[PDB]
C-alpha cells in the first residue's frame, strides 16, 4: 500500500473465560457497504472500527473510530467477509490483537517527516 499505517497492538479485555476487544468492526466482501457509515463508497468492503470502548485497551493503544484495518496478527483484512474478520479478532487462543490501521489524519505524518 501507499498508505501510512499504524501498528496498533491491543491485549484483550478478559471476562470469566472470554476476551473481549474493547471494540467493534463493520464492513466485508459480503456486506452492503451502506451499512457502513465509514466505507468510502459503494466499492468499499473495508473492514472499519465502527467503536471504542472507553477506556478500554483499543483506546488506550490508539485506536480510533473510523479507521480502517488492514491486517490482524499478520492476516490480511483488505478483502474477507465480515466473519472471517471476526474470526481472525476473536481467537481464543490470542490474548492481544496487533492490527496495521490507516486513517487520514496519519497521512501526514510523512509530510513531517520531509520537514
Amino acid at each position: 500500500v501507499t498508505a501510512v499505517v499504524q501498528r496498533v497492538e491491543i491485549h484483550k479485555l478478559r471476562q470469566g473465560e472470554n476476551l473481549i476487544l474493547g471494540f467493534s468492526i463493520g464492513g466485508g466482501i459480503d456486506q452492503d457497504p451502506s451499512q457502513n457509515p465509514f466505507s468510502e463508497d459503494k466499492t468499499d468492503k473495508g473492514i472499519y472500527v465502527t467503536r471504542v470502548s472507553e477506556g478500554g485497551p483499543a483506546e488506550i493503544a490508539g485506536l480510533q473510530i473510523g479507521d480502517k484495518i488492514m491486517q490482524v496478527n499478520g492476516w490480511d483484512m483488505t478483502m474477507v467477509t465480515h466473519d472471517q474478520a471476526r474470526k481472525r479478532l476473536t481467537k481464543r487462543s490470542e490474548e492481544v490483537v496487533r492490527l496495521l490501521v490507516t486513517r487520514q489524519s496519519l497521512q501526514k505524518a510523512v509530510q513531517q517527516s520531509m520537514l
